[PDB]
């Protein structure tokens, strides 16, 4: 079992290929608005300062990859 779900990993995955925001809501078929909640959520899970050290944290726990 992950710390993320699915929709979560696949966010911050699109966020490390510089996806706005807007593109992500494009490519998965959601609000922004619900986007942005996400990724706010998954930065209060982490305990982390914002969205870059958020992808740092799920690239050095083998969440994400660099590409």
């Amino acid at each position: 079992r992950s710390l993320l779900t699915g929709r979560e990993r696949e966010i911050f995955q699109l966020l490390v290929r510089d996806y706005s925001t807007k593109d992500i809501s494009i490519q998965l078929k959601i609000s922004e608005k619900t986007v942005r909640n996400h990724i706010s959520n998954t930065i209060q899970k982490l305990g982390v300062s914002g969205r870059s050290q958020a992808i740092l944290e799920l690239l050095r726990l083998g969440e994400l990859s660099l590409d």
